[PDB]
């Protein structure tokens, strides 16, 4: 384990060691760590992606501790999750990520410090953060944290309005290294929030990336600015994006149109409240006749079934990310006026659509990323008050992330995979007990 | 003669509206009208081989009756189109077969499903009358027109009368069109004559003109502010060319592609400097009928940075569609707009998605303007800071070869119709702002 | 009776479009006015004083003649509003004005220039005729009626219609009001009855709904989304009793500002749980009658902040004016909103406008709705998302003093009238819905 | 100062490369403008107009402070003396020590801008010497001016416009090492390139006046101005008010400006404006008493902007006087438009008819100074040559005091500038094609 890693810890475990504990904790020289190599980034040259292994390119390895700097902090990693961004990365689709190392690297020497041979993963974290850096004053030693993955430098002007704009903003743990899929990571304390203390670690570190994103891209006016009222189709209604959306379109008192691929999604959907689910496979849309051509009946259908839930009406927004396959649907059977927010292109970035239906009935497609701190800042408030619950299905051991990431790979999950970093079991790091056991049946509603 | 009494009054300049008022009613009117029996005329022909001279009529018709809320205009002058050229070649189909089945609405919807169809979608000339509960406009007035018509029963329309479900293009849509000495209008489509321009000029600017607004100017498109920079496709075409005039009047700086030099100097006489001849670069966004080239996509991208200083557009103006839309969408700057209002090449749309929502990008569907931004539109063309683009000017006799000349894309920019109006060059009240401005009135002629 | 006999087909339940168009038109109905001569009865009065009894008649009037684009409509129910109230003690202005000045647009307009103002700006109830130009409702309809009046000729309103300078409010600034047996509108007005519905619930909440809508959740106003703070004032009666409920359904925390316990008591019957009873906290924002009170505007604010964990509100739901506005403006968040659509307590608004520009906050003036705000708020009702607010109900002989209980706060949501009604409890017809919903339905029944 | 002299010697050349300035070894001290912690209670009793700061302000020689991440040592060429400079000076409304004690306590970083005496100005124009940790869009021999609101953005609540965060500085005022001196530090993100065609001073002199009228009026933060809008434009030629009118002309809106005098009235034209109302010519009295105002005075304004649109009521006000003028403001907007203020010289305590804000769909729209952002826009439309600086009259450094002074007494139409290192006036210009084609309204406030 480390002697000084299992000090670590057992201060975490203990639940009453002080800040100053903390500070006075000796630092491992390495940690375990979820990595590519760079050695191997045409390891899958030539293959279709489905048949790209994870489990052949994720390595658990010891890395040294990187250097801490100003406003950053070292944290440590009790618990994280799989993302598909994960997944990406582990298949080096669209691109290798070790070209945005490469990249990120040219910026000064402190982003060098992430230009490495291995690139650590993970998007997401809940943990302890054991020490910060130089010009940091909301954050110290101690403090129970959960962090989204935004990473802005914010020396250009341009994210000054909305930090997305900043021309050097990354994803941290994709376009950066130190990801949270280790027992240590390496974060700006502006992507720092407090862990919600109804949540186990795992169910904490579960929500930041896909609850974020689905926050700005549905809720927040930079995205669809959904209002209640709204119809709101969602695809993927019970994978990681989709098991927010769907809880922010019934908190926000509209009306989702959930899709799905089986049954039993379906009864998640119905147990989360909604009521209008779609199976798209026991409906068998084939939205494309062939390799370049896509069959307009087959969006009619798809359209023609939302308005028997509906009552006749027609979508205001659409919830998208399955990309080329569902776009040119999605674009169809919005309402005149209607937006298409999209973050996404998980079945193929080349998009076709027919602009008819945009500009002739004065629709927009909205580009949506991630999220600024204001708005991960209020998706993990929502998720602080019980407003919005976490969903997490099943738990892998660190070692494990490889079997995860091939679980999402294929479609095999629902909501969200978690995995244990330094927390030796589930269950544990609640410290508001009476809020969790009022919302216990919500929390649980995804577990296997 | 009832026709000429009314021409006299509108020429001499001083008439008062009691005068209009007090004017007797021909009982006919001539007008440029298809006839409901030869709608197959042009059948088995491609497109290109059909001659509007041989299905354009000059006929003497009857006044239609005038209905609440509507007006009837003493038409100086008019305008063909695109519009125009479609319905006097039946093409998608015939403009009779919409006039018969919306007539089945009511009396007042009847009164257009008659045999013949008077086309023309603008107008520029006099109130003559107006209909019952017409507060606004008053016989004498000095009016063009906005083409689009809406009921507005539906509630969808009312915060913006785009989204109604049930518009309809005047001339088009409607019997009693512009290309006529008389026209039928709603009082909610008359604009005010901009002082400074002939009958021909006014009538000109038009439905691309309110588009173009509505696309680049308002916040229903691109909301354009001062120092943007804008890439404007087609840019001496019809939406280019009023798209490039907002881009100067608002402070910003068009980026212009045309393919050809004597469009690029048609672009610098509109006082544009940043000017791309797509054809001249040698630009080919696809590789083969279904996968494009994105190093085509950054040559251009490359080539804008040139103009710039580096910088990368906050706004594309789209409208050529699936030739240019995957350039278009790569180009734009991070957190900027994509408008689109057209999509001349092709409706199919393919672009690369990761650079959309990597960067935030949008895509902003936009269409013809709602009546407050028409007005805006013309308000800006009666301020003087957007002039019209007339090239060459037909009398009614002639507006056969006229839909012709736009068929076959003759002139470089608008063609005009004298309907009432004798000769070219008449109706300037404001000498004085006309000439400062007389250059650019000029460009395109 | 001509009259009986439209009631009478009203109350069979049966009768086909064919058989209203075939009802004779009675020569004259029965409608609760104002008198032209009487504007300056309350002379030297305070507002206070000032008795809606005396001044508001029940008249026998003709038929006005129906032109293009409207509807004739027999109305079963209708509802007090405070805009009633205005008028019927003539202020800020005699409504006697408004219809002078709109009267001189047209002779269409004209007919609406009388001696007489029939007041109401709600209905439900049944068509009766159309004008020309009608296509999208007949004879027959079960009909409410939002109160705006756009004429929609000029270009100003063709981006949203409140922008229409020509645009008014049915019943206040026109004739042929909704408190009377017939009323005359515009069809552009009219929207679908929620069947679940009686028709005096159905009557309540189209005004009040409507400005709520467009005031807190549209984008025109504040643009509400969920987890935000919202202070709201009066929550417990008209226009708070639908502000409230859009709160809750939207995801957001309303705090819930009442004068009493029993009002206290509805709020949390909604849903709502943060609740301040502004009589027991006794606020005196104003010192005298010229300068605030600082520490009563930090005063609210504090207490605000117990019940949000020391959040300030992003929204304030504001229509008291002048003597809660500076605490509004004080109170809300670094880059929030204060919305206004009303200044009951007085309209000469004072405020401290370092907290407004140094906050980089706004305030947003409102005024009713468009026909689609209108639409998105019936429907909501419609859909049993929205429920009304009725707390009492008057037949038409007594809407003095339904007028009167709102003038002087005596009231608790929507006061409603009858009008052809004769009795409460008629007009559903979708009684599965109902049940499903009769307890919210009821919340604020007396 | 040798190592002084061999910086300056290297920007009056020209052309000096980035590595030519890296090796400059640096000065151990440098010559500044600064308060005494001592003197601070040295005008107490006396009434604002008669605190002098030729008495207060002192020229020092201060150590060099050390650079930390993010951060860029700047020789300063020319500066300015605006508002908050003067108040600072006579330590109204407090002493600016205050601040940075507190402050100071945060962290070493923090500390060290806790010192005995006070390093002022909040405008410069000069060249980077050297970079922090961490930087990479600056590097040494850039020739920049800076935005002068800092932001740490620690809070998530600035991150969608930063002028939420809840703990702004403004550099110069309630941090130390400001911009009157030979050497300043700044933020990186206060960093803005210097317009090519302008003087040191020149390019200095636009800075906080022109952002805040750039977000209150162009950006979708504020008015959101666009084409064709008309724009009643209080104190037009006034600091926010001709920077505004500017941005009316260049946007293709037309500014209705009010100015109170006919020599004000003739500089307005000279920016390019038409429509020119003096209000005391006039006469406006919109308040009748301490406490009531004149609802007919409202409407007399109205109908005479009508005189100058063909009819038509404005779009937007520009606000910024505040009590005297907000109820007409309210009243003469369009029914839809919009009230944007920052700023209430007259009184803070705003009354206004709510009748006519709701009933007509108005809004009143709070702004505040400007994010990096729109620091950005509005210093890159002066570079293109849309918005034109305004000096009226330039100090030697020495001379500081007097143009102080000169601020505090209201003696100039346009803004004062100070020259720091620049020998004389008139230096720095590398464009001047594009200065000559905008010469006569550069100089449109002089003198
Ligand atoms: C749905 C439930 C609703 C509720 O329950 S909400 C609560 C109940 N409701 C209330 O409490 C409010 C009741 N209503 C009122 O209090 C009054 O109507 C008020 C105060 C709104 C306006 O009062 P006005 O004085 O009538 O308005 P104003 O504009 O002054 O009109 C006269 C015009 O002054 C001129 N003029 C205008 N602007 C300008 C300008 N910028 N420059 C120059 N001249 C200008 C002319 O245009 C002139 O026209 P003319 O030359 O005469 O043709
Ligand atoms: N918070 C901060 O850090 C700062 C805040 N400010 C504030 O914003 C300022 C305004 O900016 P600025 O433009 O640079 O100041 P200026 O002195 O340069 O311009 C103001 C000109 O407002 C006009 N004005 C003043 N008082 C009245 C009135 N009662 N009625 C109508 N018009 C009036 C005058 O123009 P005219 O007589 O010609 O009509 C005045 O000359 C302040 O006055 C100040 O309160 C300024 C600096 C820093
Ligand atoms: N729905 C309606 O009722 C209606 C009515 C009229 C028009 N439209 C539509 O909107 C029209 C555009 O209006 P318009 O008046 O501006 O037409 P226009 O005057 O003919 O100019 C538009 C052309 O866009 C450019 N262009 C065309 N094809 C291109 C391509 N493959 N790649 C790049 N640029 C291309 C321009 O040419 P260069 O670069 O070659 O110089 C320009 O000639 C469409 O053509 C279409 O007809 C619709
Ligand atoms: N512009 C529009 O479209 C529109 C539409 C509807 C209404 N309105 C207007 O808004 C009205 C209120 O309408 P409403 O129908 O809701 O009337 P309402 O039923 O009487 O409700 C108003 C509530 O405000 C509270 N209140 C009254 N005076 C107050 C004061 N001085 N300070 C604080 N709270 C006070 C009372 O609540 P508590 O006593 O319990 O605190 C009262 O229940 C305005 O006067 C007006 O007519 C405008
Ligand atoms: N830009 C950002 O900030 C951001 C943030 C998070 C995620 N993403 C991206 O968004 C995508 C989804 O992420 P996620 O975490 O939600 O992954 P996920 O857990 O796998 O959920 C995706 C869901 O999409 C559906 N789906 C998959 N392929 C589909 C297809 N061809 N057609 C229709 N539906 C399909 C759902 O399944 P069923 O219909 O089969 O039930 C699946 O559960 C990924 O590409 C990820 O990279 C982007
Ligand atoms: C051709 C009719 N039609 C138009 N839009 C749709 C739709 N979304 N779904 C089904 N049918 C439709």
């Amino acid at each position: 384990e480390g002697r000084h890693m299992q000090e670590i810890l057992d201060a975490i475990l203990s639940g009453d060691a002080a800040s100053a504990d903390y500070a006075a904790l000796a630092l491992p020289e390495s940690y375990r760590a979820v990595t590519l190599h760079k050695g191997e980034e045409r390891m899958f040259d030539g293959l279709a992606s489905r048949d790209k292994d994870p489990r052949k390119s994720l390595h658990l390895d010891d890395v040294p501790l990187p250097e801490l700097g100003p406003g950053e902090a070292l944290v440590a990693v009790m618990a994280s999750s799989v993302n598909y961004n994960t997944v990406w990365s582990s298949i080096f689709e669209p691109v290798s990520t070790f070209g945005f190392l490469e990249r990120y690297g040219r910026l000064s020497p402190l982003t060098a410090r992430h230009d490495l041979p291995y690139h650590v993963l993970g998007s997401d974290l809940a943990g302890v953060v054991l020490r910060t850096g130089a010009g940091v004053n909301a954050w110290k030693p101690g403090d129970e944290v959960v962090a989204h993955c935004l990473s802005v430098e914010l020396e250009s002007p341009d994210g000054h309005n909305d930090t997305m704009m900043d021309p050097e903003q990354r994803i941290w743990g994709f376009e950066t290294n130190f990801g949270g899929l280790a027992q240590l990571a390496l974060v700006k304390t502006n992507q720092l929030l407090p862990k919600p203390k109804h949540l186990t670690w795992e169910e904490a570190a579960s929500p930041g990336l896909v609850n974020s994103t689905a926050y700005r891209q549905l809720v927040s006016r930079n995205g669809a600015g959904l209002k209640q009222g709204d119809n709101v189709l969602i695809w993927g209604a019970s994978g990681g994006l989709g098991s927010y959306a769907t809880q922010y379109a019934l908190a926000g008192g509209a009306t989702p149109i959930c899709v799905v691929s089986s049954p039993r999604k379906a009864d998640i959907c119905r147990a989360m409240g909604a009521e209008a689910i779609i199976d798209r496979s026991a409906e068998g849309y084939r939205f494309w006749k062939d390799e370049h051509h896509q069959d307009p009946r087959e969006w009619k259908r798809l359209g023609g079934k939302i308005r028997e839930f509906t009552g006749g009406e027609d979508v205001d927004i659409v919830f998208e990310h399955p990309g080329r396959e569902t776009f040119g649907a999605s674009v169809y059977v919005t309402r005149k006026g209607g937006t298409i927010v999209t973050c996404a292109s998980t079945s193929g970035y080349m998009h076709q659509y027919d602009n008819r239906y945009l500009w002739m009935s004065l629709k927009r497609i909205v580009g949506s990323h991630f999220a600024n701190y204001r708005e991960a800042f209020e998706a993990n408030r929502l998720v602080a008050k019980g407003k919005i619950h976490p969903t997490l299905s099943k738990v892998y051991a660190l070692e494990e992330t490889g079997q995860a990431a091939l679980d999402v790979h294929h479609n095999k999950h629902q909501g969200k995979v978690g995995v244990l970093c330094l927390a030796p079991r589930e269950g544990l790091g609640v410290t508001d007990p009476e809020l969790r056991s009022k919302h216990l049946t919500k929390i649980n509603a995804f577990r296997n």
